[PDB]
């Protein structure tokens, strides 16, 4: 993933990355190597932010003292399906590289809650939401409020792969931001049009003429 | 991921991979570079198996002819949560390298906890991506259910790990990355009460660690 990537155009005028054409792409927001550089650095930022904190001991319920973040009481990561699963898969491995014990549960929402968390012991825990992109801010603002009210974690913060601060309509600022995008619809590396393009290794601005390309329900 | 990993033992006799100690590990099943080599080879295998197949056109429903596998009508991948999500993340990008259009939806089972949201699977080629087959009961039941309820044109299973020595029902995955003995493994998607899931290598767990984390998450 961290081999340098070469952006160009083919003879048809389509964007290429490393010689492969992407007819749906207007431009390149970030290539694979750029994305993974930001994720590795972000994992270290996260390790540094969390590794000395303490929170409620649920490994041993007979204990009353707050406990360090360990395999016994790891950082709780809430990963928002579907858009975050690839991002989360790469991030948790880089967090392992940095020695930060964590466990992952998923929640699936619209942008409301389709699939609930199955972790039940979040009160008094350090909890980190891993989310694909913040645009108007409304989805995360609502999710953060929901988790805070239902569980009352010791802390609740958001890490996004991409922030689009130009789209904000509510006051919402993710504590941790890997990449920033212009105020456009992006696809690639988790981002999709009706699930297409999600498995690409780079993030692109979608051509407007592709926005309605796959209207048939899956 | 694909530079060869060094496997050793530290002064305490614990397994090391690239200088990092894993006290919960009895031994290494496969390191990261080996796993990713097997996944890249599997992605080519999958692309060869599917690239020329034809299935129902739901992109243009006015077309009665079967249609090739394309962005318009991709391979449907069902990924089994939670155990398959890292395997699936890596595999779909290798499938992209091999030019096989695909889309992923998730099903959560433990019993079915969270159903698919895709609904239009009739007459589609569908591939299940799963972490490990042991007794085979889990996949035998999932396959029967998907066949019955969705009626795909074809339904196959790709597992990261097969433990054929544990097979005790009529189930055989079509596509297998790695084959392992009948031992409990952890790392790279495999866990003990969610621990060790984010490690980059697959290990045999020490039996002493099997009950290390009894408390509900
Ligand atoms: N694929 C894609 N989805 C986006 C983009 N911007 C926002 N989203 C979607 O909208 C959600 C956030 O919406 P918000 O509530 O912040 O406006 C994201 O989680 C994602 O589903 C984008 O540029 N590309
Ligand atoms: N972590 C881990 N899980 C296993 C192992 N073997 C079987 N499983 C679990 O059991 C499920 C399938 O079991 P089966 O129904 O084939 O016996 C897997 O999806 C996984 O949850 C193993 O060696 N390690
Ligand atoms: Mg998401
Ligand atoms: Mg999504
Ligand atoms: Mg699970
Ligand atoms: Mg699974």
């Amino acid at each position: 993933p961290l081999k340098p990537n070469f952006v160009g155009r083919d003879a048809d005028g389509n964007v290429t990355v490393d010689g492969r054409s992407y007819p749906m792409a207007e431009s390149v927001v970030a290539t694979e190597s750029t994305i993974h550089r930001s994720m590795k650095e972000m994992a270290q930022t996260l390790a540094n932010a969390y590794k000395t904190l303490k929170h409620r001991d649920t490994h041993n319920k007979g204990n009353s003292a707050l406990a360090p973040i360990t395999d016994e009481n790891p950082l709780i990561i809430i990963s928002v399906l579907k858009g975050s699963y690839i991002f989360t898969a790469d991030m948790v491995r880089y967090l392992g590289d940095c020695g930060l014990p964590n466990v992952v549960d998923f929640i699936r929402i619209t942008s409301q809650v389709l699939d609930n968390l199955r972790f039940t012991e979040l009160t008094g825990k350090h909890v980190l939401i891993m989310e694909d992109i913040a645009d108007t801010g409304r989805t995360m603002k609502l999710l953060v409020e929901k988790i805070r009210r239902e569980y009352r974690p010791a802390s609740l913060k958001v890490c996004v792969l991409v922030d689009k601060p130009g789209g904000r309509v509510v006051d919402f600022k993710p504590e941790f931001v890997c990449l920033t995008a212009p105020t456009r619809y992006v696809v690639g590396y988790g981002f999709e049009v009706n699930d297409r393009y999600r498995n690409y290794r780079h993030v692109f601005v979608l051509k407007p003429e592709y926005a309605k390309r796959y209207p048939s329900k899956l």
